[PDB]
């Protein structure tokens, strides 16, 4: 149906595997999968934050940016260790002695209604599996609840598929 080129990347989010998906420190009321789609209940953290969020892709994409935020009452995750080509997940401990592939401190304006976190593709040109530890929040809260997360990009080599209409639009 014809054809275009511009700047429209995907969250990857029906390429993401929840079935092989993995949390840590999830709970019980609240799960840590209904924070990656924007219409579902917030992922509160029952001890800190030091949640850990594993994500497992069952096609190698490229992670140029990520979506990292959280609800409406002031609550977000700031500094956030990124992890991949793991040898299968990421715990507390080896999410402190071994270093992340990027890790920045997401702001208030990339923890916004339209936060973006701009991360280094040249790093995860080809990932199947990513992992993310929340360290610290915005403003250094008790705990960080997570409502909305994925990862916008595209995967590095697919068919010629197409998706993606309408949408809003400011002055």
């Amino acid at each position: 149906g014809s054809s275009g080129s511009s700047g429209g990347y995907m969250d990857l989010m029906p390429f993401i595997n929840k079935a092989g998906c993995e949390c840590l420190n999830e709970s019980d009321e609240h799960g840590f999968d209904n924070c990656l789609r924007k219409d579902t209940t917030f992922l509160e953290s029952d001890c800190d934050e030091q949640l850990l969020i594993t994500v497992a892709f069952n096609q190698p994409v490229k992670l140029y940016s990520m979506k990292f935020q959280g609800p409406d009452n002031g609550q977000g995750p700031k500094y956030v260790k990124i992890f991949i080509n793991l040898p299968r997940s990421m715990d507390f401990e080896e999410a402190e002695r071994s270093e992340p592939t990027q890790a920045l401190e997401l702001t208030e304006d990339d923890i916004k209604e339209d936060g973006i976190v701009p991360l280094r593709y040249v790093k995860f040109q080809n990932v199947n599996s990513v992992t993310i530890f929340v360290q610290s929040n915005q403003g250094e809260e008790e705990t960080t609840r997570i409502s909305y997360f994925t990862f916008i990009g595209t995967p590095v080599q697919a068919t010629n598929m197409n998706d993606f209409k309408s949408g809003p639009s400011s002055g």
